[PDB]
């Protein structure tokens, strides 16, 4: 439990300043460096390679703990492990032997540049065009590039173009953020998740060398269509999001409870002597704490299943599909819970909790309301319904 | 329909600037002056006294229309009529014969200084010390003094102190906001309702003259206990709040719909080609628009009953109680609706509606979330339940 | 108020026996005859023609009152007026001159045979094949033939076949239920609505004469698609259903409250002395009574609009579409309300309310759960959402 | 897995006949004997004592599985284990060394006579009069005596009377159901749970011998008041109820999906071609299936903790209190889930699922609606809220 103690202490520190930092937005550089010093970025790197040799259940618990104190830092930390999972699922033995000790020594905090801001989410326009000696040149602009500021390496996705071995193939690469031609645009100005640096990144003639490629071009599509082990990336990542939402929920509920204990006034018109004894205050806390207990317990079980399949040589389509259904189910419940809780808890605290903007409790709703839109919950619900009613597992992709 | 056309045009101009104004907070002086020039502040003053001679249904519709454009201006406008209602219900005919033509000629926008920030509501510390001529000296600081800035008159409440005829009796008065010793503090920095100037007002040896007093000391308490006509102030005022919530709800729905038609991207992963044809987008708009239609139609009926009883010379506790139950019911439904809709509509718009803070759609949730806490909806629910189950009307108070 | 008093007295008598009668199912002949004797079946026939010359608001109020006592009799009564509305919207002047005095003299209680049990609700197979002199022969089986038992006339729909003047045209006719070849099958055995006689009817060579046809074949298709006056039939009929749901809701809430007052035990483990003072019991009654008040007040406004347009010579598509949206909205809210209330009120009553089957409170849920499925509320929601978001009124049909 | 295979095959046979059997009510003797022959009643008896030596996780899974097929048999089975848990927690080793091999040999199916029908749940009036030889005489009538028909032993609770060492002290005993003076009244006629035989039992001069007593008089009260290991009986039992609700929920969902696949018709008015592709049908299954997955996963974690503490020699009030909070939270979520889905799934099936009573789907709602009233969920919610807000564990009792 040493790693979780480390995460708990980080979270405590972040809570002290999150109110003022998230107002300003921008890059939480000091807090990112605190995460570097903690070593937790190396949780899944083997001890032999210099990491902590820890497990996914620990990573998930740490994500929720940090997110409960600062949702932006929880998101950055969580997405680091989504990026790491992708790297680990496609990297060669040579790449792991080079990169992982380097990630330990240089304290890599990974960012990504994957999504785009085109007509729809499947309209990708960032191209990878072949060069001599096996290299590729990346051109175009990516959107929602979380952790792209102060990132040591960027996980980047592009589609092959002018490629004699096949156009339209997805290439993934891990490249230095300061590689020439990479421009992080710094245009993130959001309702919530204000310190995740999820703005755009423009690629102008950016060179990617063969030893930076994560598999051959198109390999990710073959792995997902086949149900190869890399198809675990989506359930892993969607469960990361789930833990952000449960962390935010728990942080909001605890912050509200402290306010209620120390600051709410009883509704003496109704004969209440203390707000903490009000039957309707107690019902609000009870209803949301109860849902939270069940969701947290369920999320621990699914995190253990992630670890179990992570360790297998092969995961069957049924095993992967069942995990994705469990993860989607957890994300659905956690989305509804955090969105309702962060708004309705004001009713347990009273008017003065909103009358002073500086109390800042709305940060929880703003953070949850922003992130829960990452991909539409309505279609996670449809996927679970299509599974239960029609016995169809979701189609492996970057979103399901 | 002339008055409502005037309200509609005011609201149109307010929508142009509200995003920028509400950020700054402070006093919306230009907009208050526009309301002054419109004549609508005189809606309920009889034509004989120079007013518009209009009805509460008209007032309520105008409140909801303005609130749908700018919740702070809707609140200020609405609370002006709560203040006016108190004056009308307690002032003498001679006082009205003087005050109402003056309010017309001088374009009075009324403010109030009633509530306080003590161990609980109704625990009042602003004192009224009797002077030999029948005046009172007012001392103390009032909290949540909506519309206290730029107010032509303040409706003020105090409790008697050092009073040979009984301490602790509530006195009320209508006084100039620049009476010697009145300090409007401007200490309002809130989550939402940011331009309602609901900070505090400090009374330092403020003299209130006998022709400014509204009834006799304790008369408001006696009227409450009797459930007589002056106790209509509470259902009238609670239905004003109800129309703020309905106006915010309608403004949010229409604003989101504009975004959905103009900006939302179709979820092509699921085969949808137009966001406006997405079955789940359509279901969100349908669920909330349907509830809004029913709540608005119901509110019109209650508003008609307010006007009926407003015109009566005498009102029974049974008539007032039945009206209060109907008002509480409307407020309950409007409260649930606006709080759910202003949060969940993001799910119909997509991530970019939250990713771009400057869209500013969160203003609707912030305004509704702030104001709905004025008094706890849990006890409005208990009051309707106690009536339905036990045939007990709500105990008249400043909140029920 | 005479008609409503008559309806209230009928509902009083129905409440005495409904628990016993609905167990058995089958035809409530005695109660149908009491409705015949009351004269209320003639509410919408002019006084000149021997009817009551009343209005739709009166009809809707009577439907809700009767439904609150006996949902099956409320359904039968309401469907009689849906059938009458169709007749009145399509009948020729000479048909009305003969039928309406006859309906008064003979105390007609109308039923219908319209829907079918094929692959979907558009798949009609009951045919109308030409006979000499403009007659038609009807062949096939109808489903959900409400009020088909003990009916003085049946409103029957068929599609033309082997017709030189056009196949597939919808014909409607008003015929005697004992005409040769009409077989009411008596196979209604339902979860709720158990005495509506909504079973199947089989037509074997049934002759229909020109003076029984309601307009020419295909006229209803043109009238609905063009928005001519008969397009009011659907909002009229869907608002009849809405008043069934509001009646059941009010009846269930009043029956539960009586049980709570006289039988529920206090949860003394928590220090409650009387169940009627329990804060959570009170909150259940409060939530549902509040929603019921708002829904009922709203429904009264829409009922008035039905009458206003009923008296118009021409109704525009805007007027008809806005009315249909208001009716759909009322139906959506009433549907959610009655389905939740009839199940959740058990929590305000306690285990003995379900443990003693003979209490029979589940009749309310059974009746509402059955009838609310008449057409899917999900698509009423979509219709309201398509209007709000896309400014598209519902396309007139038998369901919208 | 052997035990769960046996439970699954029992459930499969129960599904074939439940629709017909539960209509009649009365005692499901053939199915109770099948459970006797299966050996599963011995799940928690050690192999050393002739039992299966299984764990609470297995018992809970078997309870949910059987309940998904027949809620009454699931309840009888689950309450047998509540009865057994009480015996295990209070009987002496010497008693258990005799009783448990006997229960294996004679295939004992336990019932109980505990609750009463007095002014409130704390008002007990069945008395235990001490006789000079250490025996007692039991007199009075118990209510809700689940599994009292065809019971091999009854777990009976009484309060001491005529007792020189203290009246009102709770005694418990395990006695034959055919002991002279025991009259099972057979008056159970309920909305749902119709074959649980939970009617009244009358004791007339019933002798209880010293070697049948469970502990000393008042010992259960002492154990509750100290939060010691015997007070685990309540979280154990409340988690049994939770698994009944999860089982009913899963059974209802599966039955509905079979109808949706086989019988539901597409809503062609809206262009749907297959009901199983309808977006709103899919959303209903997805929402409820997702909540079920999360609740089932959380329930498994809590079941493991039950086993952990069950194996401890001593349990602290903190351990017991934390467990009770986790169990209460699971019960709250499962209660809301089962009550909502057993009613709402009709909207995914269509009207004919209710219009054909013989389909019998309402059994799920009737069973769930009946059993969830066992104790009020509002106070489970208050208990979780009092823990979260005020750090107060539930006061141990027969309900918390
Ligand atoms: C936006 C807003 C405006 C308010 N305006 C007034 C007002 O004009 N006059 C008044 O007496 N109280 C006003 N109140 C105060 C409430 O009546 C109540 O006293 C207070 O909100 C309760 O505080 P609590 O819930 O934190 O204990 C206002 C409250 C809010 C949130
Ligand atoms: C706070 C936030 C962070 C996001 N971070 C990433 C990211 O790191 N990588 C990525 O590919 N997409 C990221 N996304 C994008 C989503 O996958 C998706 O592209 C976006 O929500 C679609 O926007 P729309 O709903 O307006 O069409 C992020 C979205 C949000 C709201
Ligand atoms: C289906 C059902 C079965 C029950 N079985 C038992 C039982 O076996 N033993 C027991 O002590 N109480 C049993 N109870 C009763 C509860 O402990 C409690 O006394 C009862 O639900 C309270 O009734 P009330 O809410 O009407 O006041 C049962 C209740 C129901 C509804
Ligand atoms: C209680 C009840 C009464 C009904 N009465 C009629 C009726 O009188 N005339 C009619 O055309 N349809 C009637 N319907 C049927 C609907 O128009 C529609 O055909 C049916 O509810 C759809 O069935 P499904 O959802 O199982 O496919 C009735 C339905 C119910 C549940």
């Amino acid at each position: 439990h040493r790693a979780l103690d480390v995460a708990t202490e980080l979270a405590k520190t972040f809570r002290v300043t999150v109110r003022e930092r998230e107002r300003a937005g921008g890059t939480p550089k000091a807090e990112r460096d605190a995460i570097r010093r903690s070593g937790l970025l190396t949780l899944l790197i083997s001890k032999e390679r210099g990491g902590l040799g820890e497990s996914w259940p620990t990573v998930y618990e740490a994500i929720a703990e940090i997110a409960s104190a600062d949702a932006s830092l929880g998101h950055l930390f969580g997405y680091h492990f989504s990026n790491f999972a992708y790297v680990d699922l496609f990297a060669s033995p040579e790449q792991k032997a080079r990169w992982y000790p380097q990630a330990v020594r240089e304290r890599w905090f990974l960012g990504n540049a994957s999504s785009e801001n085109n007509a729809h989410v499947l309209d990708w326009r960032v191209t990878a065009t072949p060069l001599p000696d096996g290299s590729y040149e990346i051109n175009g602009t990516k959107a929602f590039c979380s952790g792209s500021a102060d990132a040591d390496r960027l996980l980047v996705f592009a589609v092959t173009s002018r490629d004699p071995n096949g156009d339209g193939r997805i290439v993934a690469a891990l490249i230095p953020s300061d590689r020439a031609g990479v421009q992080v645009n710094g245009d993130w100005d959001s309702l919530g998740m204000r310190q995740t640096d999820s703005g755009s990144v423009t690629f102008s003639g950016v060179v990617v060398y063969p030893d930076e490629l994560l598999g051959t071009p198109g390999q990710v599509t073959d792995a997902f269509a086949s149900g190869s082990k890399p198809s675990l990336w989506t359930p892993i990542t969607q469960l990361i999001f789930t833990h952000l939402y449960l962390g935010i929920a728990r942080g909001a509920l605890e912050e509200a409870a402290h306010y209620s204990r120390s600051h709410s006034r009883p509704f003496t018109l109704a004969g209440v002597e203390k707000a903490t004894e009000d039957p309707y205050v107690l019902a609000i806390y009870g209803e949301f704490a109860a849902q939270l207990q069940v969701a947290e317990a369920g999320a621990r079980e699914v995190a253990l299943r992630v670890q179990e399949l992570w360790e297998r040589n092969h995961v069957t389509p049924e095993q992967r599909g069942q995990l994705m259904v469990q993860v989607a189910s957890a994300k659905i419940v956690a989305t509804r819970l955090v969105i309702e809780l962060t708004s309705r808890l004001y009713e347990a605290m009273g008017a003065r909790a909103a009358a002073s903007r500086q109390f800042g409790f709305d940060r929880f709703w703003r953070d949850a309301r922003t992130h829960t839109l990452h991909d539409p919950v309505a279609y996670k619900i449809r996927e679970v319904g299509n599974w239960f009613l029609n016995h169809r597992f979701p189609t492996p992709s970057f979103y399901s």
